[PDB]
């Protein structure tokens, strides 16, 4: 597998049956710094686009929409003191959660990298 992107500037990588989800590149500029990470607790059950935490930011606050159905399995605890591994590392590093998901299915509904390329691309210009 390959990594995979939500309307919502979210991403999902899976293996195994388990999904890491973080934010995008785009997501995290928009943000700006990243000051506090609210995560769900480990076992918390999650459907598809339910709301399962938030980014503050000195410019904003962001709410994160599950891109999965499924189990949350881990959390991120570096967050905790360096919130701001959101922004160096959107894609390693600062991870957010991760989750077993329960319907395969639904990796088929989220976007490509190339077409969160396209999605930013037109949205920039």
């Amino acid at each position: 597998s390959v990594r995979k992107f939500t309307e919502k500037h979210e991403w999902v990588t899976t293996e195994n049956g388990v999904g890491t989800v973080g934010i995008s590149n785009f997501a995290q500029e928009a943000l700006g710094d990243v000051v506090y990470c609210s995560l769900p607790e480990v076992g918390t059950k999650l459907n598809k686009q339910e709301e399962f935490g938030a980014l503050e930011s000195v410019k904003a606050a962001s709410e994160l929409y599950s891109p999965l159905s499924g189990e949350v399995t881990e959390i991120n605890k570096a967050l905790a003191e360096n919130p701001g591994l959101v922004n160096k590392s959107c894609y390693e590093d600062g991870w957010l959660i991760k989750m077993t998901f329960s319907n395969p299915s639904e990796l088929d509904e989220l976007m490509s990298e190339e077409a969160y390329e396209k999605y930013i691309k037109s949205i920039e210009e």
